[PDB]
Protein backbone atom coordinates (compact mmCIF):
# COMPACT_ATOMS: atom_id res chain seq x y z
CA UNK A 1 0.00 0.00 0.00
CA UNK A 2 3.17 2.34 1.16
CA UNK A 3 4.06 3.26 -2.54
CA UNK A 4 1.02 4.67 -4.43
CA UNK A 5 -0.25 5.81 -0.99
CA UNK A 6 2.91 8.04 -0.44
CA UNK A 7 1.63 9.32 -4.19
CA UNK A 8 -1.22 10.33 -3.88
CA UNK A 9 -0.13 11.84 -0.27
CA UNK A 10 1.74 14.36 -1.93
CA UNK A 11 -0.55 15.21 -4.22
CA UNK A 12 -2.62 15.91 -1.43
CA UNK A 13 0.19 18.02 -0.05
CA UNK A 14 1.40 19.67 -3.32
CA UNK A 15 4.44 18.64 -3.26
CA UNK A 16 6.97 16.43 -5.07
CA UNK A 17 10.17 14.28 -4.02
CA UNK A 18 13.51 15.40 -4.35
CA UNK A 19 16.41 13.24 -4.20
CA UNK A 20 19.85 14.85 -2.62
CA UNK A 21 22.94 14.32 -3.72
CA UNK A 22 25.73 14.82 -0.83
CA UNK A 23 29.27 15.28 -1.86
CA UNK A 24 29.63 18.81 -4.47
CA UNK A 25 25.98 19.14 -4.21
CA UNK A 26 24.79 20.51 -1.42
CA UNK A 27 28.66 20.07 0.37
CA UNK A 28 32.19 19.86 -0.19
CA UNK A 29 34.32 17.19 2.05
CA UNK A 30 38.05 16.87 2.62
CA UNK A 31 40.32 14.85 5.51
CA UNK A 32 43.34 17.12 4.43
CA UNK A 33 44.20 18.17 8.00
CA UNK A 34 45.49 21.98 6.71
CA UNK A 35 41.62 22.96 7.33
CA UNK A 36 41.96 22.69 11.13
CA UNK A 37 44.89 24.27 11.42
CA UNK A 38 43.27 27.15 9.30
CA UNK A 39 40.45 27.09 11.22
CA UNK A 40 42.16 27.41 14.72
CA UNK A 41 43.67 30.47 13.41
CA UNK A 42 41.29 33.71 13.49
CA UNK A 43 44.28 35.08 11.79
CA UNK A 44 44.57 32.85 8.82
CA UNK A 45 43.61 34.05 4.90
CA UNK A 46 41.39 31.42 4.82
CA UNK A 47 39.43 31.28 8.94
CA UNK A 48 36.79 33.92 7.69
CA UNK A 49 35.75 32.09 4.96
CA UNK A 50 35.54 28.80 7.12
CA UNK A 51 33.75 30.06 10.27
CA UNK A 52 30.71 27.75 8.52
CA UNK A 53 32.79 24.83 8.45
CA UNK A 54 31.88 21.77 10.16
CA UNK A 55 33.68 18.29 11.42
CA UNK A 56 33.03 14.92 12.07
CA UNK A 57 35.34 11.60 13.55
CA UNK A 58 34.38 8.48 11.29
CA UNK A 59 35.95 5.33 12.06
CA UNK A 60 36.59 3.13 8.78
CA UNK A 61 37.51 -0.40 7.81
CA UNK A 62 38.28 -3.37 10.09
CA UNK A 63 41.55 -1.61 11.84
CA UNK A 64 38.84 1.53 12.56
CA UNK A 65 41.58 3.95 10.60
CA UNK A 66 40.11 7.21 12.24
CA UNK A 67 39.67 10.69 10.11
CA UNK A 68 38.23 14.11 10.84
CA UNK A 69 36.26 15.06 7.79
CA UNK A 70 36.03 18.87 7.11
CA UNK A 71 32.41 19.51 5.77
CA UNK A 72 31.62 23.16 3.96
CA UNK A 73 27.83 23.52 3.46
CA UNK A 74 27.68 24.82 0.24
CA UNK A 75 26.13 29.07 0.33
CA UNK A 76 22.54 29.28 1.29
CA UNK A 77 21.91 25.44 2.04
CA UNK A 78 19.81 26.14 5.43
CA UNK A 79 17.49 28.44 3.51
CA UNK A 80 17.18 26.48 0.00
CA UNK A 81 16.00 23.39 2.25
CA UNK A 82 13.56 25.15 4.25
CA UNK A 83 11.79 26.23 1.18
CA UNK A 84 12.23 23.40 -0.91
CA UNK A 85 10.97 21.36 1.22
CA UNK A 86 7.95 22.95 1.46
CA UNK A 87 7.37 22.22 -2.29
CA UNK A 88 9.33 18.68 -2.32
CA UNK A 89 9.66 15.66 0.29
CA UNK A 90 13.69 15.62 0.49
CA UNK A 91 15.65 12.07 0.69
CA UNK A 92 19.59 11.64 0.71
CA UNK A 93 20.70 9.59 -1.53
CA UNK A 94 25.18 8.91 -1.65
CA UNK A 95 27.60 6.64 -2.53
CA UNK A 96 29.06 7.83 0.95
CA UNK A 97 28.68 5.04 3.59
CA UNK A 98 25.69 5.13 5.76
CA UNK A 99 27.78 6.34 8.56
CA UNK A 100 28.69 9.12 6.15
CA UNK A 101 25.35 10.15 5.38
CA UNK A 102 24.21 10.07 8.62
CA UNK A 103 27.07 12.09 10.38
CA UNK A 104 26.59 14.99 7.31
CA UNK A 105 22.48 14.69 8.23
CA UNK A 106 23.07 15.11 11.47
CA UNK A 107 25.01 18.72 10.98
CA UNK A 108 22.65 19.60 8.26
CA UNK A 109 19.24 18.38 9.71
CA UNK A 110 19.88 17.67 13.84
CA UNK A 111 15.97 16.77 14.78
CA UNK A 112 15.17 15.14 11.30
CA UNK A 113 12.42 17.18 10.28
CA UNK A 114 13.81 17.65 6.82
CA UNK A 115 14.48 13.81 5.69
CA UNK A 116 13.94 11.99 8.54
CA UNK A 117 15.01 8.61 7.79
CA UNK A 118 14.74 9.19 4.19
CA UNK A 119 18.19 8.48 3.69
CA UNK A 120 19.98 5.87 1.43
CA UNK A 121 23.87 5.13 1.42
CA UNK A 122 25.97 2.84 -0.21
CA UNK A 123 25.12 0.21 2.60
CA UNK A 124 21.97 0.28 1.20
CA UNK A 125 21.37 1.42 -2.33
CA UNK A 126 22.00 -1.54 -4.00
CA UNK A 127 25.11 -0.43 -6.19
CA UNK A 128 28.26 1.54 -5.87
CA UNK A 129 28.43 2.20 -9.09
CA UNK A 130 24.97 4.13 -10.27
CA UNK A 131 21.77 5.82 -8.93
CA UNK A 132 18.26 4.57 -9.56
CA UNK A 133 15.12 5.98 -9.08
CA UNK A 134 13.57 2.41 -8.92
CA UNK A 135 15.74 2.09 -5.57
CA UNK A 136 12.90 4.38 -4.02
CA UNK A 137 10.13 4.62 -6.43
CA UNK A 138 10.10 0.93 -8.16
CA UNK A 139 6.59 1.63 -9.81
CA UNK A 140 5.75 5.39 -10.47
CA UNK A 141 8.66 8.38 -10.87
CA UNK A 142 6.46 10.42 -12.35
CA UNK A 143 6.93 12.95 -9.43
CA UNK A 144 10.60 12.33 -8.76
CA UNK A 145 13.38 15.06 -9.13
CA UNK A 146 16.92 14.78 -8.97
CA UNK A 147 19.70 17.30 -7.76
CA UNK A 148 23.49 15.57 -8.39
CA UNK A 149 26.40 17.07 -9.66
CA UNK A 150 27.02 13.84 -11.93
CA UNK A 151 24.82 12.78 -15.04
CA UNK A 152 26.57 9.58 -15.50
CA UNK A 153 25.41 7.98 -12.10
CA UNK A 154 21.76 8.78 -13.05
CA UNK A 155 22.31 7.15 -17.01
CA UNK A 156 21.57 11.16 -17.84
CA UNK A 157 18.15 10.15 -16.34
CA UNK A 158 15.06 12.93 -17.88
CA UNK A 159 14.27 13.69 -14.33
CA UNK A 160 17.60 14.64 -12.97
CA UNK A 161 18.90 18.29 -12.31
CA UNK A 162 22.38 18.28 -13.10
CA UNK A 163 24.05 20.71 -10.88
CA UNK A 164 27.56 22.59 -10.99
CA UNK A 165 30.14 20.27 -9.23
CA UNK A 166 30.91 22.59 -5.49
CA UNK A 167 34.54 22.99 -5.21
CA UNK A 168 35.44 25.12 -2.22
CA UNK A 169 38.27 23.12 -1.23
CA UNK A 170 40.26 23.99 -3.99
CA UNK A 171 42.21 20.98 -6.00
CA UNK A 172 40.12 18.38 -3.66
CA UNK A 173 37.01 16.37 -5.63
CA UNK A 174 34.76 13.69 -4.49
CA UNK A 175 36.03 11.71 -1.33
CA UNK A 176 33.75 9.24 -2.55
CA UNK A 177 33.85 8.61 -5.91
CA UNK A 178 36.43 5.37 -4.95
CA UNK A 179 33.91 3.01 -6.89
CA UNK A 180 32.04 5.22 -9.18
CA UNK A 181 31.99 2.83 -12.63
CA UNK A 182 33.25 0.00 -11.00
CA UNK A 183 32.76 -3.64 -10.44
CA UNK A 184 31.64 -4.70 -6.71
CA UNK A 185 35.40 -6.26 -5.29
CA UNK A 186 35.37 -7.76 -1.88
CA UNK A 187 35.23 -5.61 1.13
CA UNK A 188 38.87 -6.42 1.94
CA UNK A 189 39.94 -5.01 -1.46
CA UNK A 190 37.20 -1.79 -0.98
CA UNK A 191 38.42 -1.06 2.61
CA UNK A 192 42.29 -1.08 1.58
CA UNK A 193 41.60 1.33 -1.64
CA UNK A 194 39.41 3.53 1.14
CA UNK A 195 42.05 4.00 3.83
CA UNK A 196 44.46 4.64 1.18
CA UNK A 197 43.04 6.93 -0.65
CA UNK A 198 42.20 8.88 2.53
CA UNK A 199 45.89 8.61 3.95
CA UNK A 200 47.01 9.76 0.48
CA UNK A 201 45.31 12.86 1.24
CA UNK A 202 46.14 13.08 4.60
CA UNK A 203 49.86 13.08 3.95
CA UNK A 204 50.16 15.13 0.54
CA UNK A 205 48.33 18.12 2.19
CA UNK A 206 46.86 19.31 -0.72
CA UNK A 207 45.09 22.61 0.39
CA UNK A 208 48.28 23.57 1.87
CA UNK A 209 51.03 23.14 -1.00
CA UNK A 210 48.28 25.34 -3.06
CA UNK A 211 48.04 28.13 -0.60
CA UNK A 212 51.89 27.87 0.00
CA UNK A 213 52.19 28.49 -3.84
CA UNK A 214 49.96 31.16 -4.18
CA UNK A 215 51.52 33.29 -1.53
CA UNK A 216 54.91 32.15 -2.82
CA UNK A 217 53.85 33.63 -5.99
CA UNK A 218 42.22 38.45 -1.92
CA UNK A 219 44.02 36.79 -5.01
CA UNK A 220 46.16 35.43 -2.56
CA UNK A 221 43.82 33.35 -0.39
CA UNK A 222 43.15 29.96 -1.65
CA UNK A 223 39.67 29.50 -0.29
CA UNK A 224 36.63 32.02 -1.18
CA UNK A 225 32.69 31.95 -1.32
CA UNK A 226 31.74 32.84 -4.51
CA UNK A 227 29.11 30.31 -5.33
CA UNK A 228 25.38 30.91 -5.81
CA UNK A 229 24.04 27.94 -7.58
CA UNK A 230 21.65 26.96 -5.04
CA UNK A 231 19.96 30.51 -5.45
CA UNK A 232 19.52 29.35 -9.13
CA UNK A 233 18.67 26.08 -8.63
CA UNK A 234 15.85 26.82 -5.99
CA UNK A 235 14.20 28.91 -9.01
CA UNK A 236 14.09 26.04 -11.36
CA UNK A 237 12.69 23.61 -8.49
CA UNK A 238 10.06 26.24 -7.87
CA UNK A 239 9.47 26.25 -12.11
CA UNK A 240 9.39 22.36 -12.14
CA UNK A 241 6.57 22.31 -9.56
CA UNK A 242 4.54 25.04 -9.95
CA UNK A 243 4.62 23.40 -14.17
CA UNK A 244 3.85 20.06 -12.47
CA UNK A 245 1.33 20.81 -10.91
CA UNK A 246 -0.80 22.93 -13.38
CA UNK A 247 -0.07 19.67 -15.67
CA UNK A 248 -1.42 17.74 -13.33
CA UNK A 249 -4.52 19.79 -12.56
CA UNK A 250 -5.27 20.20 -15.86
CA UNK A 251 -4.65 16.23 -16.84
CA UNK A 252 -6.55 14.30 -14.16
CA UNK A 253 -9.62 16.77 -14.37
CA UNK A 254 -9.87 15.54 -18.10
CA UNK A 255 -9.44 12.19 -17.50
CA UNK A 256 -11.12 11.04 -14.11
CA UNK A 257 -8.03 11.33 -12.48
CA UNK A 258 -7.07 8.36 -14.20
CA UNK A 259 -3.88 10.14 -15.86
CA UNK A 260 -1.25 12.22 -14.22
CA UNK A 261 1.61 14.35 -15.13
CA UNK A 262 4.88 13.20 -15.15
CA UNK A 263 8.19 15.43 -14.20
CA UNK A 264 9.73 12.85 -16.77
CA UNK A 265 8.46 14.86 -19.55
CA UNK A 266 8.45 18.38 -18.32
CA UNK A 267 11.52 18.84 -17.83
CA UNK A 268 12.99 17.89 -21.15
CA UNK A 269 10.76 20.34 -22.51
CA UNK A 270 12.21 22.93 -20.37
CA UNK A 271 15.99 21.93 -21.00
CA UNK A 272 15.62 21.57 -24.57
CA UNK A 273 14.90 25.33 -24.97
CA UNK A 274 18.59 25.99 -24.11
CA UNK A 275 20.59 24.79 -27.00
CA UNK A 276 17.48 24.39 -29.63
CA UNK A 277 18.93 24.76 -32.80
CA UNK A 278 22.86 24.34 -31.81
CA UNK A 279 24.25 21.47 -34.03
CA UNK A 280 27.59 20.80 -32.62
CA UNK A 281 30.83 19.11 -33.94
CA UNK A 282 33.69 17.83 -31.50
CA UNK A 283 37.28 18.84 -31.80
CA UNK A 284 39.89 17.12 -29.27
CA UNK A 285 37.30 17.00 -26.59
CA UNK A 286 36.62 13.38 -26.52
CA UNK A 287 39.18 10.96 -26.52
CA UNK A 288 40.61 8.97 -30.24
CA UNK A 289 38.63 5.77 -30.04
CA UNK A 290 35.53 6.72 -27.66
CA UNK A 291 32.14 6.81 -29.06
CA UNK A 292 31.09 10.50 -29.71
CA UNK A 293 27.06 9.96 -29.14
CA UNK A 294 27.01 7.84 -25.77
CA UNK A 295 29.69 10.39 -24.34
CA UNK A 296 28.66 12.42 -21.21
CA UNK A 297 29.27 15.60 -22.93
CA UNK A 298 27.15 14.75 -25.20
CA UNK A 299 24.61 13.53 -23.79
CA UNK A 300 24.25 16.52 -21.77
CA UNK A 301 24.28 18.45 -24.40
CA UNK A 302 21.87 16.33 -26.27
CA UNK A 303 20.05 16.65 -22.68
CA UNK A 304 19.47 20.58 -23.19
CA UNK A 305 18.36 20.50 -26.86
CA UNK A 306 21.69 20.29 -29.27
CA UNK A 307 22.58 17.85 -31.52
CA UNK A 308 25.76 16.16 -32.09
CA UNK A 309 27.05 15.55 -35.75
CA UNK A 310 30.29 14.03 -36.14
CA UNK A 311 31.53 15.59 -39.82
CA UNK A 312 31.02 18.91 -41.56
CA UNK A 313 28.43 17.24 -44.47
CA UNK A 314 26.01 19.03 -42.66
CA UNK A 315 27.69 21.87 -41.56
CA UNK A 316 27.37 22.46 -37.87
CA UNK A 317 26.54 25.49 -35.89
CA UNK A 318 29.56 25.18 -33.66
CA UNK A 319 32.56 23.64 -33.45
CA UNK A 320 33.46 22.70 -29.87
CA UNK A 321 37.30 22.54 -29.76
CA UNK A 322 40.47 21.72 -27.48
CA UNK A 323 43.02 22.98 -29.46
CA UNK A 324 43.16 25.38 -32.59
CA UNK A 325 46.10 23.53 -34.49
CA UNK A 326 43.31 20.28 -35.97
CA UNK A 327 42.20 20.21 -39.68
CA UNK A 328 38.80 20.49 -37.83
CA UNK A 329 39.41 24.08 -36.57
CA UNK A 330 40.78 25.17 -40.05
CA UNK A 331 37.99 23.82 -41.87
CA UNK A 332 35.22 25.15 -39.79
CA UNK A 333 37.16 28.73 -40.18
CA UNK A 334 37.86 28.20 -43.81
CA UNK A 335 34.25 27.28 -44.49
CA UNK A 336 32.52 30.16 -42.48
CA UNK A 337 29.23 30.32 -40.95
CA UNK A 338 31.01 28.39 -37.41
CA UNK A 339 31.21 29.28 -34.45
CA UNK A 340 34.35 28.04 -32.94
CA UNK A 341 34.74 27.77 -29.01
CA UNK A 342 36.40 26.72 -26.41
CA UNK A 343 34.59 23.72 -24.61
CA UNK A 344 33.74 26.09 -21.79
CA UNK A 345 31.14 27.66 -24.16
CA UNK A 346 29.21 24.81 -23.86
CA UNK A 347 29.44 23.62 -20.10
CA UNK A 348 29.01 27.20 -18.67
CA UNK A 349 25.66 27.29 -20.98
CA UNK A 350 24.58 23.95 -19.54
CA UNK A 351 25.31 24.79 -16.28
CA UNK A 352 23.53 27.98 -16.57
CA UNK A 353 20.40 27.02 -18.57
CA UNK A 354 21.33 29.88 -21.07
CA UNK A 355 23.81 30.11 -23.69
CA UNK A 356 25.92 32.31 -23.02
CA UNK A 357 27.76 34.63 -25.98
CA UNK A 358 29.73 32.93 -28.42
CA UNK A 359 31.99 36.06 -28.40
CA UNK A 360 33.12 35.32 -24.78
CA UNK A 361 34.50 31.65 -25.71
CA UNK A 362 37.03 32.38 -28.54
CA UNK A 363 40.10 29.58 -28.84
CA UNK A 364 43.60 31.19 -29.60
MG1 LIG B 1 28.10 14.23 -5.98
Amino acid sequence: RLESENVKRLRQEKRLSLIVDLDQTIIHATVDPTVGEWMSDPGNVNYDVLRDVRSFNLQEGPSGYTSCYYIKFRPGLAQFLQKISELYELHIYTMGTKAYAKEVAKIIDPTGKLFQDRVLSADDSGSLAQKSLRRLFPCDTSMVVVIDDRGDVWDWNPNLIKVVPYEFFVGIGDINSNFLGSNREALEEQNKERVTALELQKSERPLAKQQNALLEDPSHTLLHNRDHELERLEKVLKDIHAVYYEEENDISSRSGNHKHANVGLIIPKMKQKVLKGCRLLFSGVIPLGVDVLSSDIAKWAMSFGAEVVLDFSVPPTHLIAAKIRTEKVKKAVSMGNIKVVKLNWLTESLSQWKRLPESDYLLY
